[PDB]
C-alpha cells in the first residue's frame, strides 16, 4: 500500500524516479534560468494527455499563455490544437502590466471543468513563504492533482530554492541544473527526496532537444 | 565509582554501536538534517522498534505532515502504523497548521504520554534569542516527564550549522547530524554522532542508507 | 503560420552562428556585464547592423551617456552615428539624468513615439526592493513585446562567475539572456560571450571567446 | 608569574605551569568540545588535590544534570557540595549583569574559593559587560575559566567577535572533520605575561576526564 | 597611436602611457582605485606635476583628508618640490579636509578658471545616491573640459573595483592599482579595465614605487 | 625635506622600515588576539627610554597600569622603576564603574609634563569610526607626538582592521599576523604602508622571547 507513481513518460525520468512522479502529491521542480523547468512541466501534462488521454492544467504567473504555445512549438507540439480539444487549460494568473486563496479557487475550478489528473505551476517571510506553500501543496492534494510546482534558484549548488523553506514542505523535490565548468555547460536532472518511496541519487545528465527533454545514464 | 548514562536502544540498525547502547534515557536527542536525509524516518524507527521490541508505548508530535501521510509512508518500509494506533500502541499527535502557545503543546503532549503510557516521544520537526529559550523550554519540560525524546531539526547547509537558528544544538542535551552529501554528482548518506553528554560514543560520519528495511548504518 | 520562434540576424561577426540565425524576433535579449565588458557595444553593433545592412531603422535608448558620448565613442569602430541621425535612420532617445521615482510608464509611451515616429524594427536599452525591480522589468518586457520591437537591454553585473544581473531577478522575466565576461587569469584578461538562455528555441551553450576590434565585436569561431 | 595547576593532563605542560593565578582564561568551542569538562575539572582538581574551594556558575545546564554527567568520570560532585568545598551557582533559567556578579561574589567569600568556572545585541554592549565581569573577578582575587560558544572551528574566537580582547588568556577547543574522522585539538592562543606552547595538540575525552598530549 | 577616436593627453607617468595608447582620454574623468598605499595619491600627483613641468599645465588637486602640508611634505620624497609650484601659482591645493556637492563643485570651477587649469585630480549612503552624486560630478567637471584623475578605495585586491559597487559603471574610465599578496610577498600591478572609445593594454602590468615616483613596466 | 624617522631599537624592524617610525606621525599596528600589539607598543617606549632618554607616555583603555607593569616583567623590563623614575608614565583611561578631546588634553598634559617622545595608545559606525580616527591622529600630529597606536582584527588575511577604515585615514600600518601552519603557529610583521617614505614589503617572520618581539629580516 506504498505510494503508487504517475508516468511522465519523460525518456530517462521515468526510470531514475521507479516509476515517475508520486501520485496526487507535488514535486518541486527547482532550477536556475534556462533550466528547463517549463519545459519540464510542459512536458509532464503533454505526456499525460498524448499517451493516457489525462487532462492537464497548466498555470502560469509571468509567461503568457500566447507564447508558452509560441515557446512549445520549438518541440512540435502543438498546445493551442489540446486547449482547442479541451485536454489541456492554461491558466492565466500573469499580471496584466496576492490571494493564494483565490488562486486555489481557481485551479480547483479548472481541474473540475476538464476533468484534469495532472497540474503544472509555473512558478517576503520566508515564515509567510513557508505558510502559504504548505497551504497550496495541501489543497492539491485534497483535490487529488498530481502536480509538478517549478521554482527559482540562483547557485548551481546552493540553496535548492529562493526562501531556503520551500523543499521542507514539499513531498518531493527535484533539481535541475546547468554548471558552468571550463567555459562549458552541463545539464543534470537531480531528484532530491521522495517521501515514503525510492528513486536513484545524484545527478543524472540531460539534454533539451528538438523532443524535449532527454535524461541520460551515469 | 563510575555511574554510566543510561541508554535505550533504538535497535536501527548499527545506530545503537555508534552510540554504545542507544539514546540517553529521559533526555531529548535533536537530529538535524538537510532535507530528504531521513529524520523523520529516524523518529518513526525509534517509536516502531520500542513498540514492537520491547513493547514501549510511543507518542509521535507532527507539526506539517498529516497523520496519514505519516502512515502512509512508513508503509514504504512495511510498517503497519495504522495498526499500532488502533491497538493503543502508538499515539500520532497532530499539531499540523490548518489550512504561538507552548505551553498548550506541552500538556498535549504530557496527557498522551500518560494516556498510552509512552516511554518514547518523537517530535518533527524570531530571534536567536527566543528560539534558544523556547527550545530550551521545551527539553525541560520533557525530561521532567520523564520522557525519551527524539526531537529533529532542519539545516540549510551539510556542512555548515548543525540546526537553522545557530543556537538549537547548545540547548541540546545530544545532538546527531544526519548528511546527504553531494560529491562527484554522487550522494553519500552519512549519520554522526557529534555530542551525547555525560557519556561516550562513536566520534565522526558514518555511511548510511535508506532501504526498505528502513535506515542501515555500517561501521563503516 | 504555426512555426516557432523566427530570428533577426545581428550580423556580429560569429554571434549568428552561436545563436542559431541571430536574436528572436520580437523579444527582449538581456546582455549582462561587469564594467567595460562591450555591452553598449553590442547594443549600438545591433542596431547599426540593422540599418547598414537590412535599411531597418533603430531607436538607442540611453540612461547615462550622453548623446554625444556614445555618437563620438561609436566613431572608435568607423561608425558614423551622427549621419544615421540626420538619415533618420537611428534615433537616440535621451533619457539620462540631470546633472544639474521614475516614471517607466511614462517613459514607455515616448518609447512607443520613437519607434512609431522612425519606423523602427531594432530597440537597444542601455541600462530598490528586488520585487518591485522584478515587476517594472516584466511590465516593460510586456509593452515592447506588445510593440514587436526586437530589444537588447543591458544590465549591469559586479563578478564574473556570479549572479547574472545586481536584483538576482532580471534574468527570470527576460525571455532571452547573454552574459558577457572579461575573465582575469594569470594577470591576463579574456573576453568571453554567453548565450545562457532563448526560451523557445536552440542556442549554442557556454562561453565563446571574442575580442573587440577597430570593427566592433568579434567572436572567435569554434 | 605565578601560576595554579589544572592538573589537567598535558594542559599545565602546554601553558607552562597552569593558569595565571587571579585571571580569566576564555575557553571557547563549537558545541560538545569539551568546554563543561575542562570548567569542572579545573574546578575538581583544585579541590581534591589542592583543598582549594570552587564555585561552579551554570547558565543553562541545571545542577543535577552537571552532577549527574560528572559521575560517568567517576567524580562525586554532590560530596564535594556536602562538605561545602563546592558550590554550584545557579543562574539557570525556569538584566543584571551586577545582581549576578555580586552573587559569585557572595559565594566566593563564603566557600573560600580560589577557582570559579563560568559556563557560557552590539559588541559594544557586550564587549564592555564582559570587561566588567572579567574586571571584577579580578579584584576579588579569583582564578576564572569562562566558557563560550562559536560556531566554526577556523572562525572567530566566540560568538560576538570581542570575548578575546577582552581575556588575559585565549583557550580554544576545536572538533575538526577531516574527512569523515572527528579530532579534538585544544590551543592556548594567548596568555598574557607569559609564555606557551603555540598551535594545537590533540586531546581524548575518556573516562577520566580530558587528556593532552603535547 | 593616430587611427583611435578619442584625444589623449600625456600622463609622462613612465610605462602608463604605453598601457593606455597614448595617455589619459581628455575632458574626461579616470577612476583610479586601490587598497591603502597602492599609490593612489602619487599617482594623482604625479599627473598633476608632470603636467606642469612636461607642459606648462596648472593643476588643481583637491584633497578631501590628507592636509596641504602634509600632500606637500609626502611629495618631498620623490624630490618634488610642490611649495614652489604652489607659489609660482602652477599648482593649487584645494582643501576640502575636515555633503555639499554643489559647493565644492563651485570652488573646484573656481579654482580651474583662475588657475587656468587643465589637470584636476580629486583624493579621494545608498549606491543610487553615491552613484548620482558621482555621476554629476563626473558631468560637470566634463563641461568645464578638465582631464580628471579621480581616485576611490577599495578594500580587496580582487573583488569590487571601488566600496560602493557603482563608481566604475559611471566613470568613463577605469584604472586598478593592486597591492597583491602571495606567499609572504608583495607585488605591486596596474591594470587599465575600461576606456570608453578607445583600445588600451589588457590586465595587470607591473610597477614599483621609488624615489621617482611610480614606474610601470608595459609588455607586449 | 622627506620625513625623518626615529629608531624603535626593536630588533629588525628599523630595517624593515628603513630608519624606524616617521617621526611626529601615528603609526596603526593591526592584529587578532595575542598577536604582540601591546608587546610592540610597550617595546617602543621601553627603548625610547633606555636607548635615547626620551620619555614616553602609555595611554591604556582596556588593561589597568598594574597588569600592564607585571606582564612585562617576564621580558626583564622594570616598568615600575621607569615609572618611579618619571621616565615612563602609564595614562590609565580604563572603564568607570566618548570625549574624545579631554583625551588630548589628558595625553598633552602627560607629553609636556614628562617631556615625553614617545607615545602608544593601546587599544559600529564606520561612518563615525572614521572621521573620530582621523580626529584624533591630527591632534596628536599638532602636538608632535611620535605615536603607536593599536587596534584589533578578526582574520590574519582579511581586512586592515575592524571597520575597514582604519588604514585609510592612519599614515602608516602595520600588520602583525599569526597564522596556522599545519597545527603550528607562524608569527609576521608586515609594513604594508607608510606615507611619504620608503620601507621593505611583505611578512617577516618573529618570535616572541624573553627579549621581547625579536624579528629576522632574512
Ligand atoms: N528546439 C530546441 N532545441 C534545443 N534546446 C532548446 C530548444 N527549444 C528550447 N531549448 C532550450 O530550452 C531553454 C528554455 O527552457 P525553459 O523550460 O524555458 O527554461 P526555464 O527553466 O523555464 O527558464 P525561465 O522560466 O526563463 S527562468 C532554452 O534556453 C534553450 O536552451
Ligand atoms: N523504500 C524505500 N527505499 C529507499 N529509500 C526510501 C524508501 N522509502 C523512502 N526512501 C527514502 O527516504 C527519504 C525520505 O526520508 P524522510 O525521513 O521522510 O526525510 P526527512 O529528512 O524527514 O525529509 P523532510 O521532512 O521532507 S525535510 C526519501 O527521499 C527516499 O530517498
Ligand atoms: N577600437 C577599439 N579597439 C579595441 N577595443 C576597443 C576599441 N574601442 C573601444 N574598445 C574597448 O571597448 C571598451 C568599452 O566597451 P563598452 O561597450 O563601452 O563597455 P560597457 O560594458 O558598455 O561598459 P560601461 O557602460 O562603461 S559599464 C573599452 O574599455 C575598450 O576596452
Ligand atoms: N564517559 C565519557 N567517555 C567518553 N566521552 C565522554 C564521556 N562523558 C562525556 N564525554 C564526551 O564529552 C562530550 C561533552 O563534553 P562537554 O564538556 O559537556 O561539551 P561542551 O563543549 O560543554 O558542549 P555543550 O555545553 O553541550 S555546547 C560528549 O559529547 C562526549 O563526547
Ligand atoms: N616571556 C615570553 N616569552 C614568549 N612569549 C611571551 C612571553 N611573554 C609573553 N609572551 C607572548 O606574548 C603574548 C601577548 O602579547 P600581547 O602584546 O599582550 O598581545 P596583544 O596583541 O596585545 O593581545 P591582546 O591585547 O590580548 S588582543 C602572549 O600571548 C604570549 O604568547
Ligand atoms: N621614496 C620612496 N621610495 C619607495 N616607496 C615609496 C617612497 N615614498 C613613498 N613610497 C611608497 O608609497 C606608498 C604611499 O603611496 P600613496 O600614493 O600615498 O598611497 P595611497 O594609495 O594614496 O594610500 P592612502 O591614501 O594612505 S589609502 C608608501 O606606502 C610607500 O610604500
Ligand atoms: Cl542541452
Ligand atoms: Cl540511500
Ligand atoms: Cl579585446
Ligand atoms: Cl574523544
Ligand atoms: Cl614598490
Ligand atoms: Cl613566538
Ligand atoms: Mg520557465
Ligand atoms: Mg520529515
Ligand atoms: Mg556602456
Ligand atoms: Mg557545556
Ligand atoms: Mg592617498
Ligand atoms: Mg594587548
Amino acid at each position: 500500500q506504498a505510494i503508487a507513481k504517475m508516468r511522465t513518460m519523460i525518456e530517462g525520468f521515468d526510470d531514475i524516479s521507479h516509476g515517475g512522479l508520486p501520485i496526487g502529491r507535488s514535486t518541486l521542480v527547482s532550477g536556475t534560468t534556462g533550466t528547463g523547468k517549463t519545459l519540464f512541466s510542459i512536458q509532464f501534462l503533454y505526456n499525460g494527455i498524448i499517451e493516457f488521454d489525462e487532462p492537464g492544467v497548466f498555470v502560469t504567473f509571468e509567461e503568457t499563455p500566447q507564447d508558452i504555445i509560441k515557446n512549445a512549438r520549438s518541440f512540435g507540439w502543438d498546445l493551442a490544437k489540446l486547449v482547442d480539444e479541451g485536454k489541456l487549460f492554461i491558466l492565466d494568473a500573469s499580471p496584466d502590466p496576492f490571494d493564494l486563496s483565490a488562486l486555489i479557487e481557481r485551479i480547483n475550478y479548472a481541474i473540475q471543468k476538464y476533468r484534469a489528473r495532472r497540474v503544472s505551476i509555473d512558478s517576503d517571510a520566508s515564515s509567510v513563504v513557508r505558510r502559504e506553500l504548505f497551504r497550496l501543496v495541501a489543497r492539491l492534494k485534497q483535490i487529488g492533482a498530481t502536480t509538478v510546482m517549478t521554482t527559482e534558484r540562483i547557485e548551481e549548488y546552493g540553496p535548492i530554492a529562493r526562501y531556503g523553506v520551500e523543499e521542507f514542505v514539499s513531498d518531493n523535490v527535484v533539481i535541475l541544473r546547468n554548471v558552468l565548468e571550463g567555459e562549458r555547460r552541463r545539464r543534470t536532472l537531480e531528484i532530491l527526496k521522495l517521501r515514503g518511496t525510492s528513486h536513484m541519487k545524484g545527478e543524472y545528465p540531460f539534454t533539451i532537444t528538438d523532443h524535449g527533454i532527454n535524461i541520460f545514464p551515469l
